[PDB]
């Protein structure tokens, strides 16, 4: 059913990622038509004497070669086939939609909106990412504080294991494989189908930004906003934040919130926004508001992408670092990182910061979060200058200084999209109990370590 390709443009693309550093080439790219084709290729690799590497490629958004299969086969999961329609279940209480693992979230959104005006409730900031790719990590944006990450909004999967077997899993059947695959860094199988939870989509968004010069007030407000919702009370539907340079304090903190509304709630949206904002301690006269359709809001980062491609600033190295930081240690992070490591005239990109609630993350999954109820995501999304290798080198040293700071002060930070490569680093990342559950799962579902070897956790 599928097609092996040795096309130079296919090899070149499967040999790079958005990071622009890791460049391990495969022998061929496999283009499947269905799940049985993926099972066939993984089956062949499992049975092969050498046991060649097989890695699924979503949209190639990895930072450090996580989707590369050195001298093996990259499965180009992109499709562009008949799509399953959203379904209502009186047992689950709501809707779901079965999607192909290679499907882009942007295409899922458009499909579910055009079929019942439905949409997933937990997003990523950027929608040109595969479903299987985000579900192998977590899938985070401003909704995770309330709905949990995307791995907390999936009912079932079809997984092609490292033994080339197709398995249907969920909380009730084969749960070990289901929870293992979720946040599992592609280690135990290839997601060929995911059953995404859906809600009735809002039609419009009231998008707000408010400035702060005091980090204690900014963090205190973010932490209060993510605690709202008891008895279905008033709350924002999205809570993010970012660190801004001065051009009271030389560092400004931008709080970013949204209030989702439809035809029925259009009347109460203005009062709801003013009531929630009134309780906050942002700088007076720093409120910036936008009103736009839901799709336009969710697609905001693709618009930033278009501006970058127009300036030759998209195909540049992206040494992006993502950290989860316990809330008990976040104040020290401002002093030491935002003002310290990144202080002064440092040479491009956002630094996002916002808290989340650990209780929205299922502890049975493979995802690694700090051992604290409230933790922040700190996303250093700084890009290197075009055709300037030294720019990448300086950003890499800065990232290592951030990591050294956390280790040196005992901040129990955890890396999201972990870029570790040594066994002792992975053991520390997971901790003893989680490492044991991880390795046991690998022994059962990928004993030959065929899958996602670019993650550099296990070796054949
Ligand atoms: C490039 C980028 C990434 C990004 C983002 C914005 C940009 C410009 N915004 C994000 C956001 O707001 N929130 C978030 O949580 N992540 C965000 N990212 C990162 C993104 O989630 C990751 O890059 C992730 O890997 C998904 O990207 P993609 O779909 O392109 O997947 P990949 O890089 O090729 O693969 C990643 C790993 O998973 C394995 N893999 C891929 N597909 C599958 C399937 N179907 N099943 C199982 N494993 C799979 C790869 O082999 C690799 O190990
Ligand atoms: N403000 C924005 O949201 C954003 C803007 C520009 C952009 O850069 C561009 F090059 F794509 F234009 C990317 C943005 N956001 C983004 O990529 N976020 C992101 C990435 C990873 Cl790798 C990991 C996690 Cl957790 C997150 C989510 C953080 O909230």
């Amino acid at each position: 059913g599928g097609r092996l390709s040795v096309d130079a443009s296919d090899i070149a693309e499967a040999s790079r990622d958005f990071g622009g550093v890791a460049r391990a080439e495969p022998m061929a790219v496999f283009h499947p038509r269905a799940a049985g084709d993926v099972a066939g290729l993984v089956g062949a690799a499992f049975r092969s004497a050498r046991g060649f590497r097989v890695s699924a490629r979503g949209h190639g958004h990895s930072i450090s070669g996580q989707a590369q299969a050195a001298g093996g086969v990259v499965v180009d999961m992109s499709r562009g086939v008949a799509r399953a329609l959203p379904v209502h279940s009186a047992a689950l209480g709501g809707h779901y939609v079965d999607v192909w693992g290679g499907e882009l979230w942007v295409d899922v959104l458009n499909w579910t909106l055009s079929h019942g005006g439905l949409a997933p409730r937990s997003w990523t900031d950027y929608l040109y990412l595969s479903v299987g790719g985000t579900l192998s990590n977590a899938g985070i944006s401003g909704q995770a504080f309330h709905h949990g990450p995307q791995i907390s909004n999936v009912y079932e999967l079809d997984v092609v294991t490292g033994k080339g077997e197709v398995v249907t899993c969920s909380e009730t059947e084969n749960p070990d494989l289901f929870f293992g695959v979720l946040g599992g860094l592609g280690q135990f199988g290839i997601i060929t189908r995911a059953r995404i939870a859906l809600e009735r989509a809002p039609k419009r968004v009231r998008w707000i930004r408010a400035l702060y010069s005091n980090f204690s007030e900014f963090t205190a407000d973010q932490e209060r906003l993510i605690s709202l919702g008891s008895g279905g009370g008033r709350r924002f539907d999205y809570v993010e934040g970012f660190v801004v340079a001065a051009e009271h304090s030389s560092v400004l903190y931008c709080l970013e919130v949204t209030k989702n509304y439809d035809d029925e709630t259009a009347g109460s949206v203005d009062q709801d926004v003013d009531t929630l904002l009134g309780e906050l301690n942002f700088l007076p006269g720093t409120v910036f508001t936008t009103d736009l359709p839901y799709v336009d809001f969710l697609d905001r980062v693709h618009k930033a992408e278009l501006k970058l491609r127009a300036k030759g600033m998209w195909e540049v190295p992206h040494p992006w670092l993502n950290l989860f930081v316990p809330a008990s240690r976040i104040a020290d992070f401002d002093r030491g990182v935002f003002r310290g490591v990144l202080g002064g005239r440092t040479a491009g990109g956002p630094v996002l910061i916002y808290p989340m609630n650990k209780h929205k993350w299922d502890p049975r999954s493979s995802a690694v979060t700090p051992d604290e109820e409230v933790f922040y995501l700190v996303a250093f999304l700084r890009s290197a200058l075009p055709g300037a290798p030294e720019s990448l080198e300086a950003l890499a040293r800065q990232n290592q200084r951030i990591l050294d700071f956390c280790a040196g002060t005992g901040i129990g930070a955890k890396q999201y999209l972990p870029g570790h490569k040594a066994r002792h680093e992975w053991a520390e990342h997971f901790g003893a109990a989680r490492w044991d559950r991880f390795a046991r799962l690998k022994a059962e579902f990928d004993p030959r370590a065929i899958l996602a070897a670019g993650q550099g956790i296990f070796r054949p």
